[PDB]
């Protein structure tokens, strides 16, 4: 069903930029930095510094790369 | 290059983290109600049936987004791999 179809592609490409906001990059790379807080002393000054130096970066990339084909493939859609 | 390893690694590990971190209860209604306001935009035909979509697969849309996710994909666009 082409309809189907659609709207799933719709809704993939939906999440894409809704993740994409600045408001959820600042939760999610807020949130990380708690999850180094469960470490160390020296495994927690390197870990808030990596994710402060490269999460940005990772984040819109990671969007980038999803295709709503193959996410609408995988549950029978299209 | 043995350092150019452990770049690529811990690029990888942050993809992962990441990737679980997105997959949480407040972004799963965000997204939810950000799918009901977009169907209700759309032409009276289209609208029922993006409902329909979003009531049986909508709440599992993030997950499979989520496991196609490759780090070293990622890692490699950065060219941190």
């Amino acid at each position: 069903s082409d309809v189907y179809c659609e709207v799933c592609e719709f809704l993939v490409k939906e999440v894409t930029k809704l993740i994409d906001n600045n408001k959820t990059e600042k939760e999610i790379l807020d949130a990380f930095d708690k999850m180094c807080s469960k470490l160390p002393k020296s495994l927690s000054e390197e870990c808030q510094e990596v994710v402060d130096t490269y999460g940005s970066s990772i984040l819109s990339i990671l969007l980038e790369e999803v295709s709503p084909e193959l996410v609408c493939s995988m549950l029978h859609l299209c």
